[PDB]
Parts: structure tokens; sequence; C-alpha cells
């Protein structure tokens, strides 16, 4: 259907920061996701979950995803989960916030999360 | 090791919400979740990821999962995520914040996504 | 200084949500502001704080602002909250997240806050 | 009102992080925070918005306010919000989010801002 369609494919936001994900199986995101920013490096497992039957009414289509940022090369301690919304149109975008936590002594957890939005184009 | 172990079994936070997730394959979460509020009503997939190589002294392990409020009875047309971490112990704990984002109009995008915490505690063999 | 004379004025976002403010006194923050969407209507007083010292490193001076939804129009029952930075320059912005919170019962606590972003640019005049 | 007698006091939740208070004025906060954690030394300015009209339905009143980390001790070039709403009652209770942006440079802003949870109770009229 349109969210199938609508979000399998390439994204990146303004920074460089790219994924590439498949939406399908009634509900499921599998991908990766590649940050050009912080404590990263190449690609990191992306699991999320979609909306399968949205509102078709003029709304977006929401969506999640985690990734825990350790790969073959670089572990960080941290997981970051990314919530928003797809939209459709030829300017495609996925909106979203994100709260990207830190594993971290119980004296430091007051700071162990930070928060941000990101907003994606689809590329291919 | 101790983060498969500690993250793997049932979890409820003081509302009663509950969570049953399998920590393995070298960072994968699957499980599923119960919601004691909102437009929830029965389990709903849960999929996320967690570091599983935590730091080695006294520090806690990231992760984080989400979770799109259909089910194969209900849909709430919303996807929550919790990134936090885990805390091993007798009193285990997994530690949240969490975004909950409903498909909007994009006049209302503005507020579509809700806000929280959610400090949720290991179901001991004991109980 | 700079930071007071840099966020001293009228800023407005990509909706026309508006706001004018005064920096002085060492970190205060004193204005009104203007929401083009939801359940308000007219202005409303906004009270904050700014860090009147800032980093000379090229960092950004830090703010933050309240408004509570009720003015002599409008009770809205809500508060919002901004955090973020200032930063100088021709394109000068305010660059924020905010937490919107809603008065609730105990049972409808749980979705009681909004968060969001929010960029402002410097209006003229 | 119920509002202004409640929020007016001295708060402090569970690190011992402690506030005091006044609620008055048709809606204004006015104060001084101190935090146990953090790059904080002493007392900091707090200033903020409350509803002084809320619903009598059962709900709380929706609060916010604001501190620069900024005061005759230290400066840590950042400002805390903190959106939420008072609870009335013998388990009084403020219950906020909070929102704390570091002043930035451009390359660092993506990671200027945390968030947290912050619930309070009131040891003091
Ligand atoms: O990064 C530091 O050196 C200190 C802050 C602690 C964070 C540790 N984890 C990381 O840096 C992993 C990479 C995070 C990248 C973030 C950024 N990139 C994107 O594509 N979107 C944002 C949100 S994601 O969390
Ligand atoms: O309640 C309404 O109908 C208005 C709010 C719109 C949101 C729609 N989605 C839902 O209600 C789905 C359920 C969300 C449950 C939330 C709550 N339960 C938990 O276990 N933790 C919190 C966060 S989760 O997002
Ligand atoms: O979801 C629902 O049906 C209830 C939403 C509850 C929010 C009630 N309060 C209001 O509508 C007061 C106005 C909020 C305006 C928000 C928006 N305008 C801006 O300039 N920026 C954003 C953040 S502010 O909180
Ligand atoms: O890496 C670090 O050291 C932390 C990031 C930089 C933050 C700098 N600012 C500060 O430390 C000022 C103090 C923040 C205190 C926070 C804590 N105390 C409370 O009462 N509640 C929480 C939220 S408040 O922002």
């Amino acid at each position: 259907g349109p969210a199938e369609a609508g979000i399998t494919g390439t994204w990146s936001d303004q920074l460089g920061d790219t994924f590439i994900v498949t939406a399908g199986a009634d509900g499921a995101l599998t991908g990766t996701y590649e940050s050009a920013v912080g404590n990263a490096e190449s690609r990191y497992v992306l699991t999320g979950r979609y909306d399968s039957a949205p509102a078709t009414d003029g709304s977006g289509t929401a969506l999640g995803w985690t990734v825990a940022w350790k790969n073959n090369s670089k572990n960080a301690h941290s997981a970051t989960t990314w919530s928003g919304q797809y939209v459709g149109g030829a300017d495609a975008k996925i909106n979203t916030q994100w709260l990207l936590t830190s594993g971290t002594t119980n004296a430091n957890a007051w700071k162990s999360t930070l928060v941000g939005h990101d907003t994606f184009t689809k590329v291919k």
C-alpha cells in the first residue's frame, strides 16, 4: 500500500544523516542508519514499526525506530529512538523527534538523555 | 552475557503497563507490550535494540524500543518509542523517556507528539 | 552587551508565531507571545531567563521562557516552556525545543505533555 | 485562591533539588532554585507562569518555569525550563518534564539539549 511504498527507500537529513529502510509485513521497519555526527561511523542496524493502515484522509503515517550505536567498528554505549510521521508528495518527508540515551552511572543518570528533532527527505 | 540475561523477562511500571522481551542476537529486542492506558487493548508487537557489550564498570545498558499501536483488533494511528537504560540487581529497572506521535494533518503536526517518563521494574522469580 | 542587544526585539517562526522580548537586568526576559495555532487568541505574558555572560568561543547564548495560556481573552489551562539558544549575525536565530503541559485529571496525566521544536528569526521592526 | 496558596512554598525532589516560589499576581511564579546535581552552586533565579484560574473538575494546574544557570557563584552557560502541573491535596505534588539547553557551537548544536522528569513534594508552606 501507500505507507509501504512511501516509507520504503533511502532518506537523508540536512546534515547528511542517512538511512535505508524497508517498510512491510503489516508494520515492520528494518534497515540501516548512518549518522554524519557524533560518536558513530558507518552503518548501524535499525528496527522499528509503522502504522500499516493509516488514516488516508490527509493525515501522516505514524512510525518510529531504534538504533543501538554499536556496530562492527564502534560502540558508543547509547541508543536513539525516533518518533514521527511519514508525509507523502513530491518532497516526501519523515518528520521526527528523537531521544538519545547513554548508559550511565546512577549519579549521571539525570543527564543521560538528549532530545532533538530530525526531518528527512526521500532520496531514492 | 549480563545484558541479555538482565533485560530478558517481564517488566511492569506503576500503572500496570507491562512488557515481555527477549534480548539476544548481539543487540536485538523482540517482544510484546500491553498498555494499561490510552487507546490500546491487549498486546502489541515491540521491536528494539540494546547495547550488547555495555560499559564494564557500573554504568547502565542503553536500549530503546518502538510500538506501533495497531494489533489484530485495534488501530490508534500512532507509535511510541522508549529510550532508556537497563540496570540490574534484585530491583532491576528500565528507566525511560518516551515519545508518542500520532498521524496528523500538516496543520496539526505541531501537536502530534506526546512525551513522558516510564520506569519499569522486572518481575522477580520470587513473584 | 551583545546578548542583551541581540535577544531584544521581535521574533517570528515559520508559522507566524511571534514574540516581542526585552533582555536585561543580568538575565531577565520579559515580553509577550502570540500563537498562530492552537487554543490561543491575542498576546500572552512571557517571562524567562538568559545567560547574561555567555561563552565567547563561538557558542550560542542559552535561554528559556514560559507562557501560561491565560489572558483576558482565553484560558487554555495550559502552559508552554521553550528551552534553546540565541545565535547572532545577519541570520540571527533562536533555536528551541518546547514542552506544553495541560491541566489534567490524574487519569489523563500520562498524556498531559506535548513536545516540539521552534526556530525563530528576528523581525524588523 | 487554592492555586496560589497551593503552589507558594518550598518544594523538593528525591535528589534534594529544591525551589522556593511565590505564586500570585494572576499568574506569576518568582523565587529561587537550587540544584543538588550538575554544574551548579547555591541559589539561582526562577521565573515562570501558572494558570491562575484552573479547571475545577479535578484537573491539575498547568505551570512552567525557567532557570538560567548563572548566579554570583557560577556560570554553566545553560538554561533549564520545567513544564508541568500542580496537584493539590495532602500529597501535593508538582509533576514536570524539563529541557536543559547549553550554549554550543553550531557543530555541537545537535547535542545541546537534555531532557528529563522531576516530581517535587511540598516541604514547607
Ligand atoms: O557524542 C558524544 O561524543 C557525547 C554525547 C553522547 C552521545 C553518544 N552517542 C553518539 O554520539 C552516537 C551517535 C548519535 C547521533 C545522533 C544524531 N545523528 C542523527 O542522524 N540524528 C541525531 C540523533 S542521534 O542520536
Ligand atoms: O487518549 C487519546 O485517545 C488521545 C491521545 C492520542 C494517542 C493515541 N495512542 C494511544 O492512546 C495508544 C496508547 C499509548 C499508551 C502510552 C502509555 N502507556 C504506556 O505503557 N506508556 C505510556 C506511553 S505509550 O505511548
Ligand atoms: O490535543 C488536543 O486536542 C489538546 C491540545 C492541548 C493544548 C492546549 N493549549 C493550547 O492550545 C495553547 C496554545 C499552544 C500553542 C503551541 C504552539 N504555538 C507556538 O507558537 N509554538 C507551539 C508551542 S505552543 O505550546
Ligand atoms: O556533561 C555535563 O556535565 C552536563 C551537560 C551540561 C549541563 C550544564 N548545566 C548544569 O549542569 C546546570 C545544572 C543542571 C541541573 C539539572 C538537574 N537538577 C535539577 O534540579 N533538575 C535537573 C534538571 S536541571 O537542568
